[PDB]
């Protein structure tokens, strides 16, 4: 069996770059289109799978061709695929982005096949979610299911940790079931209500947040730190003076390696500048799937760091 | 060798419900996601098909895992699948079609494949052209593409027909070449001047049509029926006491149908008539390339009627 469980969101982000914005009447010719895989789920998953980490996904796809280019695709990056589950006639998620290039970007997101992520979705793998050490979920999943989830391991003990991107609001009854949180700043604040910008109010709503029944607390604060607290015990991380390149998945690839330092024995310290490595890394990198580093890579920037 | 030969697009279209019509900044949750095979040259060459007619169809897809399950469900169509050139590391041509739940619409074309097909990527198919009896064409691709393909064919006494979708302004040294043509009101003013909306105006625009070369002139207003201005001595046409809901293969199956009639020896003035059947049953299928009636299904109902 498996020791790692990740339950997310697969989706295909299709990109396409435009002259400009749109409006009602007309259309628009458009230039350089591509797919990326994408999705919280599927990021934090082969972020981590990358890291040899012992791994299976939960997640929901579709029976359109790609659905199925995404259930190996996965698979060969160390992942066990067991519990991702095809939705027949469902396509899975996707994303429309009509490029500015020109200003801001227009995003069109569905949820498709990844509606299907239900309580009674996963009885099966609750199997899996039980054996497991840990548990990994983010929020483009519907909660019905991400509940079941953290509710089937915390009575038959397992670490528990929740992305709350993308950013909305949760129930106490279950942020009580959950063992940490790495919220990010403008999110976070949906979460309490506290407006995160320095060390004294940072502190503010890890306490809140703490008050939910959460032991850690790590709201990433971006081009700076990696607020931690065990407790309320907040301090600061200072990140990585580099060459910032694109957004993607790096808050993926970070929670996605967080989780692959708690696995081996590390303490979270020791793991948060491991993340903030691949955070960093990768963030020289771009696309998605692509941005994502190897061990080899991490462990050597590590060491080419001191 | 296939007796009528259609020259044209392909398309994907990717139409996701929106509910409110995208703006700047944030995001949008929208739902009910399909991908519908479309594309003018492609609607036509599969309406032409659907009327058991032999055809072949010359056109551009992708490497995409479409482009290539699109070409073997053309077979399973009936297609000759010779011309259909395939595109290595590249994807196809797409429409992205955004919904509004109501308001209006956005739909947005993408280049892609739709394109590679230039004067020269149709050369070892003046084959399959020259020989034919006709060729059929829109406006979807390059047209250097087209200039050529229309000139070896009318030096091959192939004959030809030009849908002018979607409208836009053409030189001559081509019009001189087409034996046929087929636009709507927009289609005219881009290319004759004249705003033509009743009998008087329509006798006008054709002409101009007829001092560029053209023979057989029918203009297509979808609601109001057909005129016809074969040499001047022309007549208005009530295409069926119906409507139009998905007009998308509506002129599509017109067009596929018309030219699968006069290939059938019909005459000019009974053709007509039958397109205005097969669009009369493609218009009130909900749906785009899915749209487009059997011919038992276009024969039958013709009898029904009268």
């Amino acid at each position: 069996m498996n020791k790692l469980v990740v339950l997310g969101s697969v989706n295909a982000d299709h990109v396409l770059q435009v002259p400009s914005f749109p409006r009602p009447g007309e259309t628009l010719h458009g230039r350089n289109y591509q797919v990326i895989p994408g999705g919280k789920g599927a990021n934090q998953a082969v972020a981590a799978a990358r890291m040899q980490a012992d791994v299976g996904f939960i997640a929901c796809v579709g029976d359109d061709s790609f659905g199925i280019n995404i259930r190996e695709s996965f698979k060969l990056d160390g992942i066990n695929t067991a519990g991702v589950k095809l939705q027949p006639n469902c396509p899975t998620g996707i994303a429309m982005i009509q490029v500015s290039d020109s200003g801001e970007n227009s995003i069109c997101i569905s949820a498709e096949a990844n509606a299907k992520l239900t309580a009674a979705a996963i009885e099966p793998d609750l199997a899996a979610i039980r054996d497991a050490r840990y548990l990994l979920m983010q929020l483009e999943t519907p909660l019905d299911g991400i509940l079941k989830a953290a509710q089937e391991a915390k009575t038959a003990k397992t670490n528990v940790i929740l992305n709350p991107a993308p950013a909305r609001e949760l129930p106490d009854e279950l942020l009580k079931c959950v063992d940490l949180i790495t919220p990010n700043e403008t999110e976070a604040e949906v979460l309490t209500g506290i407006t995160v910008y320095d060390d004294s109010s940072a502190q503010q709503a890890a306490d809140a947040l703490h008050c939910k029944g959460i032991e850690i607390v790590i709201i990433t604060l971006g081009s700076k730190g990696v607020w931690l607290s065990q407790n309320g015990r907040g301090q600061r991380i200072p990140g990585f003076v580099v060459k910032a390149t694109d957004t993607t998945a790096a808050g993926d690839t970070f929670n996605g390696a967080l989780v692959t330092g708690l696995l081996q024995e590390m303490p979270l310290e020791s793991a948060i500048k491991f993340a903030h490595a691949a955070a960093a890394i990768s963030v020289t990198r771009f696309g998605a799937q692509t941005s994502i580093p190897t061990r080899a890579e991490v462990e050597a920037f590590l060491a080419e760091h001191s």
